[PDB]
């Protein structure tokens, strides 16, 4: 059932990429499998260089954990940073250099749907505190698919819309107060956006809670660990209920507690 946040657990490591390349990155389950994925399927995508065309697949947690992808994805078009993740069978992902968001079928291999964010800024322009390219930051939680972004016309606050994952049509839109390029990442769950004050900090706190269902924030104290010391992708899972993460070279994970 669905509920507020109200507890992180501390991060367990699951990979530490070994080449300077992964030092940031996205990896992820899918949390609507689909034929010929399980929920035990996980996607690796290193980030750091350039021309990301490459997406690692691993059909078992435990080949994960070793580092020994079972299949390779190639990408028709390069990738831009660290905020795709995987929904139904494809991967949503930022094309290099653009505000467009691709849905990539990952079986078949074909792209499906392309969709211009309206608005978006891109390529440092609005990125999170992190820094780097972060400006677009793709989210599934209990309800679907979700992208995270700003605006000029928003003043470089959050903006939130809500997405078909067959098409990409948008098919609601929120703008919080809340300035994106303040925070460290975010993330969705049961239709509340969650913000994390600090890519760093040991000590950092989940700070900012913004509801749909009100369109209002209110703060937040919840405890949140970056045990690496520098946190470039923080997503939520609704099937595990979990953050995944990638901070200093560790694909770690978070249990989460809701109310
Ligand atoms: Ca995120
Ligand atoms: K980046
Ligand atoms: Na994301």
């Amino acid at each position: 059932g669905c509920g507020a946040l109200v507890w992180v657990g501390e991060p367990v490591t699951l990979r530490t990429a070994e080449t300077i390349a992964g030092k940031y990155g996205v990896w992820m389950r899918d949390p609507k499998p689909t034929h010929p994925y399980t929920q035990e399927s996980t996607w690796r995508i290193d980030t750091v260089g350039t021309e990301i065309r490459q997406v690692f697949e691993y059909s078992q947690i435990s080949q994960f954990e070793q580092g020994y992808p079972s299949k390779v994805h190639v990408l028709p078009r390069a990738l831009e940073s660290t905020g795709a993740v995987v929904y139904a069978g494809s991967l949503y992902f930022q094309g290099a250099e653009s505000r467009t968001v691709v849905r990539y079928e990952l079986d078949t291999e074909t792209v499906k749907a392309e969709k211009e964010i309206p608005g978006a800024g891109y390529h440092g322009h609005f990125p999170y505190a992190w820094g780097g390219y972060t400006d677009i930051d793709l989210a599934v939680d209990e309800s679907g698919l979700w992208v995270i972004y700003s605006t000029e016309e928003a003043k470089g606050a959050i903006v939130l819309s809500k997405l078909n994952p067959a098409n990409l049509e948008l098919e609601r839109t929120w703008e919080t107060n809340i300035r994106k390029q303040s925070v460290a990442n975010a993330f969705v769950i049961c239709g509340i956006l969650y913000t994390v004050s600090s890519y760093s900090s040991a000590h950092a706190t989940v700070n900012f809670a913004y509801d749909t269902k009100t369109g209002t924030s209110k703060t937040l104290t919840i405890p949140f660990t970056n045990r690496y010391k520098y946190s470039s992708m923080i997503d939520y899972n609704p099937l595990e209920r979990k953050l995944f993460a990638w901070d200093n070279f560790n694909m770690v994970t978070y249990d989460i507690k809701l109310l």
